[PDB]
């Protein structure tokens, strides 16, 4: 219709059945000379009236296409790195999902000058301009309910972008959701040390040393403590947590490649094998001159200048209007952006209409209703845990993730 | 040979292949008129020289046959409650395992007077007499290395029995192992509250209420606190933990039967269907007049008089001789007898030759070496966690459980 015909995905390799929905792959113009690769998957049910949902993966420097192919896209890449299988828990069953590779240099995204050194403020402005370009390319979606969603470092990307979107009346912003998100370095660092001890990863001798060198009375500082022995003890905590063979993204999952002598314990071979196939790149309208696809761009991460230490001000600004529904959800077995840091963060916002913490349920067919996690609700904001899920909630618990997503989009209770 | 021919298991129903090892099912004489049902499975490799391992399940009132058929026996009951499949991680691959239904009234065990009201001291003495009877019936096993092992409430059964066995020079006692064991009510109750908060089951409002009503400075009393509001808050913790739809035996597992409107969240139908088959009872030499088999005898539990509050004195008595190797192992996702309570307990014994806490590894074939948990070692005693396992460690992590068991029997490092 008004959509760009040039960006249409005709026949995607590895799919045994043709999609019932239209899908597009092309470029959105960011700031300066930045060209951000998008993959837009229309809703499987009523795309014309379904909400538009932006999805951003974190890093910084990691690809949102991993969110499509391994987390909640319409089809997921199989271990052969060739076959795609339909996802019965796809977020596009009820939404027009826009997967954006951002910032420039991530995956198939690029710049004419190839200068990928960026920062939080530049990324937010470039994402805003890319969203404006999306609405110029797909004007039929301008009035649809808009939701901004993401994972991990997108805990910074999403609220900063939402603050820019809020100032634009033409965008129908209705809410935002952040999965295992970085909301406060201080809250994340402090909660992680407690998480590690209480999940049986630190011994009583190390815990005693941490209490004596990092703490004073009933308050611990595991964030910016200057005490030299506290720093040494925290280096040991960091070694046990992420550099000893434990999977930082899911404590109870195995470490891909085994305990050492792609980030540690992960394996991105399937998605990389699929996206690096020349026929897949052609099907996705990727210019031939672009370098190989990687799940995370090491150089974007290395050159990235982190600016914000907390999203407290951003969330308070977004809640001030009382126009948006906010969700922070965390898999409770993740150690990268643990659930407690985000629960502490949401509680610290001190919002009105505080509800008692309750379990939230998911029906698992014949197995009946099961506790999928816990919900702590306030006016216009809720914090949720996903019991037994790691860093990538839709990968570990796809039915619970879809159920939560459906309740979020429809502004329904999470219970 | 010198073994009782009358107790031989000829053809066990549900097995597609005949066992390569000899197995027996009969009765051991306990104290008074008590007859304890045993199921003895000889080692699959060199039964004549392999150690004799007693296995006791807890409750009190629960059957050790559930340990055989669902945890670490040579064959495990399938969901149809008819088929038995060989267990490649069976503890009898390297040991002569004696599964004893104890005390009287549990499973197929009984008394001539049918009076099942008992206590810790009577149970220990009856188990000792039953062990003496085992050696009279199987004199060929008198000189074999003897290990006393068990789970949950057997955290009391095993050390109390071991104190009696230690006084008998004719029994070749070499060690004892307790899985997710009750070692101290105080340590278990205190650690559970911390476990619940740090696993995201209690909200900040409830945690604040618990800190104000149960704690004074840097010490919390969640065990025997007389404060009325502390009791009310702890009743809420107990409700969330075990009476709200969470599986107390494995936090990340579903609740069998679903979230409510056999103990809660468990399902013993397969083992019960199998053991209640009249041909199975005949094959196991069970007298026809005995009542139906149940996984846990509700009446034995109801009438049971708990006497010991801590196993501190028993373990110190057992360690005094320096003749026995002791192991306390806990699945770290169990909430019934959580890992922290037992780690605190082992550390509180204040033994010599304290080693730095380290991860212990298991090779998962092509997946390589993986962290199976953590080991805290002292002279003659080690505490181990089994990462991602619940209350029944061999059911949840059979390869890790076998590996740990092999290292324990052979007095090898756990790493
Ligand atoms: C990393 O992931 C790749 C991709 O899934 C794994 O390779 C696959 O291994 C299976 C089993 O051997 C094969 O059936 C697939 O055909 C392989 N796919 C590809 C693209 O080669 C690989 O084994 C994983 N590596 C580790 C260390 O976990
Ligand atoms: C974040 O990145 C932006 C974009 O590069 C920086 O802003 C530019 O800074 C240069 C050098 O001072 C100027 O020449 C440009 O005109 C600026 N552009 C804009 C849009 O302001 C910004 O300084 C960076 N922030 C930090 C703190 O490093
Ligand atoms: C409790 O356990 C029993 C025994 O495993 C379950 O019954 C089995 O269910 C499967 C699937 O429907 C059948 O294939 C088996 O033949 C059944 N076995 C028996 C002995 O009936 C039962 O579904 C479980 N109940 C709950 C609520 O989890
Ligand atoms: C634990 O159980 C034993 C066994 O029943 C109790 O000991 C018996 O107590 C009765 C009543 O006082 C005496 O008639 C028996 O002679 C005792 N038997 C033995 C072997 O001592 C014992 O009192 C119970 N302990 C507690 C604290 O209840």
């Amino acid at each position: 219709s008004r959509a760009p015909d040039q960006d249409e995905i005709q026949r995607l390799p590895g799919l045994a059945k043709q999609p019932s929905f239209r899908q597009y792959s092309g470029y959105l113009k960011g700031s300066g000379s930045k060209h951000l690769h998008y993959w837009f998957v229309e809703s499987q049910k009523d795309p014309e009236n379904s909400p538009v949902v932006l999805w951003l993966n974190g890093g910084p420097g990691c690809s949102s296409l991993d969110g499509l192919l391994t987390e909640h896209g319409p089809f997921l890449v199989q271990p052969d790195g060739v076959t795609l299988e339909y996802n019965p828990y796809s977020w596009n069953l009820i939404a027009n999902v826009l997967y954006l590779e951002s910032p420039a240099g991530v995956g198939f995204s690029y710049s004419d000058d190839k200068f990928y050194a960026t920062n939080d403020t530049e990324v937010a402005q470039s994402n805003f301009e890319a969203l404006q370009d999306f609405f110029r390319l797909f004007p039929e979606y301008k009035n649809n309910k808009l939701f901004l969603t993401g994972e991990s470092y997108a805990g910074i990307y999403i609220p900063t972008l939402a603050v820019l979107v809020m100032q634009d009346p033409s965008m129908n912003l209705q809410g935002l959701a952040v999965g295992n998100g970085l909301s406060s370095y201080e809250q994340n660092d402090n909660s992680l040390v407690y998480f590690a001890y209480y999940h049986g990863l630190l011994g009583n001798r190390l815990w005693s040393s941490l209490q004596t060198h990092c703490c004073s009375q009933n308050k611990c500082n595991f964030y910016d403590n200057k005490d030299l022995e506290c720093v040494t003890n925290l280096q040991e905590v960091a070694r046990i947590v992420g550099n000893s063979g434990l999977n930082i993204y899911n404590l109870y999952a195995p470490c891909a490649g085994g305990v050492p002598s792609d980030p540690p314990c992960t394996n991105t071979t399937a998605a990389s094998t699929y996206l690096n196939n020349p026929y897949v790149r052609k099907a996705l309208n990727i210019p031939e001159q672009l370098p190989q696809w990687d799940m995370c761009n090491f150089l974007v991460n290395l050159q990235y200048r982190r600016l914000y230490r907390s999203m407290n001000s951003q969330y308070l600004k977004l809640l001030s209007s009382q126009k948006y529904q906010i969700l922070l959800y965390n898999g409770d077995v993740d150690m990268a952006c643990n659930f407690m840091g985000d629960e502490w963060f949401v509680d610290s916002l001190n919002q009105k209409m505080e509800v008692q913490r309750r379990p939230w349920l998911v029906k698992y067919g014949d197995s009946g209703e099961q506790i999928a996690g816990f919900v702590k609700e306030f006016s216009h904001i809720a914090f949720l845990t996903i019991k037994g899920a790691g860093h990538m909630v839709p990968t570990d618990k796809p039915l619970a993730a879809f159920t939560m997503f459906s309740r979020f989009l429809n502004k329904q209770p999470y219970e």
